[PDB]
């Protein structure tokens, strides 16, 4: 937790950022949010891929037609403002456009605003302690995720999660970490909060986002860190058993960064530890807050 | 508005009913609700199928397995607490049964509990003030409905609104009243927060909950007021265009009670009119609460 | 052929009824029609369910929003005046509703009109000269029915036939007379140019239309015929294979009237032969025409 | 409207190119036809890429088995004819085979032959005097895409636009220019009679065939200019959602050349008017009517 | 095992019943079978629903043309001589009708035959010591039932059950019972290897065979024995959240009769015992082996 | 046929291996198989991608996780052993590991082992004597292939072939010499038997896996070859009406090796011949075998 929040502009006390039981948001779903991590690096404390967050916080809304008051850059000067008010240097921040107080039926009125809110917090591994290192179990869930035109995947929205709570609490329940869901063809989409990759010879795939994945940030810095390291990539639609057969397997987030996935419904990937190219990837990935890996892309945002 | 929110058991001033800007359902849209009508009738004020509502609300908890600490009777009492507090004679209540400040993730920690509301204030026609009377004009949507397997739609979730919202904001931007949206597999869904209901050659039509649409307590009403009227009933899947050749066409819901649909994307249905069935349906609905109609089912709960 | 041909109001020898080759529904399948036959009966020359096929011509024009001048009445006597122009006392009749020389662009210019033929002129049994008598070899065909919401299959409009054309055709080639079609799903839709029926235990089956099968009014004589005759119908989705497992198929349509299908993709129906019940529903229909069956739902229209 | 008509070998004034009534393709939809564009240019009148659109012509008659007595060169000679005789430098090409008067009955009799006409006439801007330069706003229509293995998307067949009359009228009725539709499957397919590119962070994208788009000319022309311009292509399956995601978006065709859009369903697609990438391949694209565009492939016939 | 098996009309030992590793059926999954059970009664030894089964195996064997040289008579001869001739007056009764040593390659010599067996043997209860009485745990499997048209799932063949091996396992060792699979759809289909039926407000629901449900004879004598006891049935597509409102839950088949289902994925289905309607059915069921329930249809087949 | 088969680690005599017809196998389609060939090459009698083979096996086994107790290595040696105790230098190899004789009900008891079979033996060209040098008629079947998520298609199991045996027997009743499937979706799938590949404008096209196709380990090769020869090559989705329009269609397969296919439904591909490209690739495949083609891969395991 923290001491600061800030909401519409203002930098409330955590405990003092409160809402309407009645707000819009808690009855329909209706908000759109970002999952984003500053990181203590060697440059200092740094908001991993901030502009390219707040950008997909407003495409969310855009598709919604949410009005947004605040500019991607506004969005981004109030975020590293939360961090330092609240004087973190690695941190997890949760941006939340969301439609208030309003009155009730789905059809906010004419005229309406939303309330915006970035609280910032620190946050450990999202699939535990281990994870990062060991890898984790991953079992395919009997729920599937969201069909095409229904409700916007591409967008990250809070009514999606209904989906990502069903998915996502089966794994658990039935002893393993995280569930991998199938899009409503039955082939692979992602996990309940994470994107899913697979490695076969030598050669890295991921579903696309029309197999009702979320285009992750994470996932797509992956994507350019593996080209940039000679790796092949191939975004396609993959198969519910091409998780048994492939080398290995490895989920991404901004909250999972790049977890292992040492088993699927119980079968055993690869030698039942962190792959080599995941490892590769993983490297090269917390290399970005050591120096390690030269920032080409320019995707460190300094918080002062 | 209204004075008081029944709030976890205490009766809590409207503007002090809040929560926190962290409550798990304002960002993975986590809750369950109901819509419920209390009448001023030849009885004084009753609930329309209160119990049904709180079954239904329990339900829809029980599928998501939220943690529900209060009994079907307890909320019952709840409810018609909160009608009297606010000295209301008719009204519309909304319980919400939602995860609250409980930490991020959507996975909620084991041995949380959930936050229960239940708001009661005056609220008019949903499709407008001449609907009831005159029709209104409705328009298939270019969003489809959940598909089956995906987000339970038997279940009434706050996440599940994205959908009604892209739905009916739609068809009110093209100058149209409600939207009707089909399934995944192109046939006639529901409307944006309304079952859809066709009449043709005195036979009446609804589709079935496989089509994606909400097991609405008005929709299970007129089917048995319509068996109690004579007319015959078929719960099947029906074809977008079925719509243009009914002889009639209405939708239901707790909030739009029975709403004539006098035209569908622009081509008029019947005369343009309410149609004669559907205004026997309606006059049998209203009968309920002038005692012209016999409830047979038990379905006036006593406010007191 | 024939001697006449009505054409927008006048009756036109048949070899001048002739259209310009920039007529809008030779470019872009804009048509709709009918198909309707005139019978030899003991009251003289009857248009068999006359009025229903005018019916449905108007209301697969409406689906398209094509302008109709000609109201059901008109059409009905411009059909009666055909058939004794051409001095026919059996005879089929075409009506054919078309969108003509407009201009080039699938969007006709506001405020178009349509052009409007009535052809009558004598046409044998639709599927063989033995067909009624002995039944026909059908075939499962590789090609499927139009899918829900992409062209109504609920009208009877030119477009629809491209694909009625690559079924039939596909049958005749490999050596059947006739192609039953599966919809997209793979559950059984109607034939190239019929309804499908099944007789299983003394109960009739059928698809209901949104199995993509056009609601053939010969079809829906057949059910009401079958109830007098004290048969269960089931209006129901059916298998593929259910056409291996059938007592009795036989397929219904204006033009093939009731063609009993003696065997599915070479496997033998029931003995090889007319079944019982679908015997009993053919004398049934030829029965009106003799007054043998009583024609209590007033199908026959005298030509006089 | 012109002078004369190719018809059947001969060169017959406009006013004779009619045929009868009860021609096949007037009930049946069955005709297979191209658009064609004639340019006038820095060589005088030039018909684009001739042969490729008679030799889909070709292609669409060959699923149907339509017999076509003519060779790609007969055609090409008899088009280039047409313009000359009629005296146009630029003008629109409508090349149609259709089954004539063979016949009632879906299935054509065997050895019959097929039509041929050939009208060249001028026309303007498919989408309007102001498309190319401001670009249009377009509509996701509520009404989808023939289905694979129903009608063969892959041909230019009449009754294929049945589909694209309801798309394009949907669209126009709310006020907008084109529509575009979604497949089956709800994924992008393309607009009523253009094709859907779009523009994402420098790359162009549009949807493959199997997204049962028509494999357009111009479509394949702008992925060619748009490797020689250096500009990345993908032909992959896009999500409804992309339209509002893209950076540009434009609809390509041979009556609509390459149209820019500027807001889909009201959203503003980028800034509201031409992007810069669709701005280039534009100037490429009319480039080569001016010689500034050298003509690498040969898709420039002379007329002569 | 047992001491006889009848095999190709004769009764061999069972130590001698076995054909070539090079068996068709073997490597290509080419065999139809059934499972029928013989109780002890008040009557003695009888066969239930014997000819039912038999028919229904030779209907599997039809679908895929396997050649039958046995007639139905003369299989339910062999039936009860292998009952007798091992002296058992209960037992499980395995049909199996393969394509033999023919040679390799999916498809058989033109003129083939195939090896028929009919083994019997006591089986217990299918689901465990306890099933019938106190109630199983179910799962909704993560894996799907065939699609239509693929594998025809109106037939009993050896090849389906790759997919109730993947169902049945999955279920097994995650702790539960039994997995319940649903179609393609997102719909309830199935048990791995029994019918689903599912008591709501004292009616019975069961999905159809179009929901990829396999035809079975224990759920079809259940519906009957539903409607003697004046339950009203109805065969509908069923949503996979049904299974946790319904009031009971229970499977059908010939191995596990009538099991009831205590809960499905861990939700407690009703008290979590056997339901009041579950119980009526059950004790007609096995009220027909006593006497009690008078056999009006014929289905015990005394073995003598 | 041949004298001996390798059966559980020793050779039997061929007649003598036999199975007990309680085996699980023949039953449930429980088993996987492959298809391997041994060529007489420049170094002698060689196996094609040996390991490969032996490797899907261990794939097919692991999906449904049959325990396997022989290495891959081991595998390897007993099938040279075999080719070699049957005197072979040319062959076709059956690799079967099938669960045996351990019970009745589809779930096996806990702790089973599998048999395994290898059998050798003389096998000519797959689809005749004269396919591999003038092609075959291809036939697009009316049955479709597994859907995804139902049973692995990446597999090769028994149970598979039900669908094989369908669609390769539909078009040998029809006059053709092969099948080609559709998946679920209407896309091309892959022949009964083989994969099938598609080349238009020099470019090579074939299905990916998720279309339901086997992954061949000859289109692995083909793929491979083809990049060699500077083909390009692409992995798609294709429409059904592709093989229509195709400049070549070609089978591939252990057993079929490269199979032109001259014809599909009847439409005659290119000049009605092997084409050229077809051509370049089935040259470089049998090249391997006189050492014309460099083996690269290593793809030919010597014997001895
Ligand atoms: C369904 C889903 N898919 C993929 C991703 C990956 O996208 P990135 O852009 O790379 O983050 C997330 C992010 N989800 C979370 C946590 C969700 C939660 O709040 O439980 C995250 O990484 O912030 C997600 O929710
Ligand atoms: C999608 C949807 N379908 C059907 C219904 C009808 O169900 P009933 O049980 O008969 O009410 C509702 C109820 N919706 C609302 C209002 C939704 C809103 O809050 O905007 C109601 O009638 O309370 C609904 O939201
Ligand atoms: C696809 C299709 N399905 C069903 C029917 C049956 O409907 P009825 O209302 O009972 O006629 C027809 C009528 N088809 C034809 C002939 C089609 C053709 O012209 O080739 C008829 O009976 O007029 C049809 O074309
Ligand atoms: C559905 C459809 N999609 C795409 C295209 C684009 O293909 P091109 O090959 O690049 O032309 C067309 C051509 N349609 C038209 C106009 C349709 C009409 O006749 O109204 C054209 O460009 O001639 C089309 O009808
Ligand atoms: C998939 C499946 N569904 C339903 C049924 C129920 O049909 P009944 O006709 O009522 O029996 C069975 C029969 N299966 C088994 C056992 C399967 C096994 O061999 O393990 C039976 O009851 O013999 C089945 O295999
Ligand atoms: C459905 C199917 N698809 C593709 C293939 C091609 O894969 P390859 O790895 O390149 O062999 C096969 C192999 N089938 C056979 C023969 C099947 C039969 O036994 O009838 C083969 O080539 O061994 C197959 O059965």
């Amino acid at each position: 937790k923290a001491d600061y929040i800030w909401f519409n502009g203002e930098m409330v006390r955590w405990e003092d950022a409160k809402v309407h039981v009645m707000s819009h948001a808690l009855h329909y779903g209706t908000s759109v949010f970002e999952g984003i991590r500053c990181y203590d690096s060697h440059k200092g404390p740094v908001v991993f891929r901030h502009r390219e967050h707040m950008q997909r916080l407003h495409d969310s809304a855009k598709i919604y037609r949410f009005p947004v008051s605040q500019s991607i850059d506004e969005l981004m000067e109030a975020c590293r403002d939360v961090i330092r008010k609240n004087n973190l240097t690695s941190a997890y921040i949760r941006p939340l456009i969301f439609v208030g107080d309003v009155g009730m039926g789905v059809n906010p009125p004419a005229g309406y605003s939303t309330d915006v809110i970035i609280a910032a917090f620190p946050w450990g591994a999202y699939l535990g302690a281990e994870a990062l290192e060991q890898g984790i179990d991953a079992m395919v869930s009997s729920w599937n995720r969201a069909a095409p035109n229904t409700i916007p995947t591409a967008a990250k929205a809070g009514g999606n999660y209904l989906s990502s709570l069903l998915v996502g609490s089966e794994a658990r329940r039935h002893g393993y970490q995280e569930g991998i869901a199938l899009d409503v063809n039955g082939y692979i989409s992602e996990g309940a909060g994470e994107n899913l990759f697979e490695v076969k010879d030598g050669v890295l795939f991921t579903p696309p986002f029309t197999s009702s994945a979320l285009p992750g940030i994470t996932r797509d810095a992956i994507i350019k860190l593996a080209k940039e390291l000679g790796i092949e990539v191939r975004e396609q639609v993959l198969s519910r058993e091409s998780l048994y057969l492939a080398d290995e397997v490895f989920m991404s987030g901004t909250a999972a960064e790049i977890t292992p996935v040492r088993s699927v419904d119980g079968i055993q990937v690869g030698e039942g530890r962190c792959g080599p190219v995941t490892k590769r990837i993983q490297q090269a990935f917390f290399g970005l807050f050591t120096g390690e890996t030269e920032d080409k892309w320019g995707w460190l945002d300094q918080v002062n």
